[PDB]
DNA sequence: CACTCTACCGATAAGCAGACGTACCTCTCGACCCTGTGCT
């Protein structure tokens, strides 16, 4: 029971820290809370965690051509296309560009193909809550990825004459990509260190 | 308008088979059968 706090705080905390550094605001209380404020926030009197009030959502900081950001967790387990309809119909509703539902433990694939027939229209992108209760991009071992704009990105290109095919490549369901929200064409700047040079800027396409 | 019996395209793995293997160099030694048919 306590187990299951827990980890939708961690998840919970994680998402946060992912809205942030893609850019949406998120004030520096919801960053620096503690276990104690979510379960006095979002548990009732008898702690049964009410997963009603796990979503929430966030608006670009400093780019207001991006749209409102909306996240919500799975109240089922096992997210079906019923659930998947009622999201797409949430973030219609609100006018939320960007959507971002996390499940606890599957997905149907149906229910996915619903991702692709509103594509178009909405940005939908899934996450499983083991994927959240650890937040990859502060291991030791993943270096500092930086999205580039439209212009840095043809900069870049251009600098070494390049085609977007003849970049590195990182893949779509890559864990830092999904982490960033990358799509396909994006390029990302990823700083790390060096034995040799100090630092080192590595530039890949999302493909 | 609550149900529960079959249609579905899905995914699942399942067992399947098929596919691969250091470098360069020196030398020796062994290599079809079976039966028609003209010849004498």
């Amino acid at each position: 029971e306590e187990k299951n706090i827990v980890r939708v705080f961690r998840a919970w905390k994680t998402a946060h820290q992912l809205v942030h550094d893609r850019g949406y605001g998120v004030s520096q209380a919801e960053l620096d809370l503690t276990l104690d404020q979510f379960k006095a926030m979002h548990c009732g009197m008898g702690r049964n965690l009410d997963r009603t009030t796990l979503s929430f959502y966030a608006k670009p900081s400093n780019d207001s051509n991006k749209g409102t950001i909306y996240i919500e967790f799975a109240k089922e387990p096992s997210v079906g296309i019923k659930e998947m309809r009622t999201f797409v119909h949430t973030l219609g509703d609100h006018n939320h560009k960007t959507g971002i539902l996390i499940y606890a433990n599957s997905m149907t694939p149906s229910a996915a193909k619903i991702i692709a027939t509103v594509t178009g229209q909405f940005t939908i992108e899934t996450f499983q809550e083991s994927d959240l209760i650890v937040n990859i991009t502060h291991h030791e071992l993943v270096p500092k990825h930086i999205l580039l704009s439209p212009d840095e990105k043809k900069e870049l290109l251009d600098r070494y004459k390049l085609r977007e095919t003849q970049l590195p490549r990182i893949q779509l369901a890559d864990p830092v990509a999904r982490y960033l929200g990358l799509k396909r064409g994006e390029v990302v700047k990823i700083v790390r260190r060096s034995e040799t040079s100090g630092r080192y800027n590595s530039y890949r396409i999302c493909a």
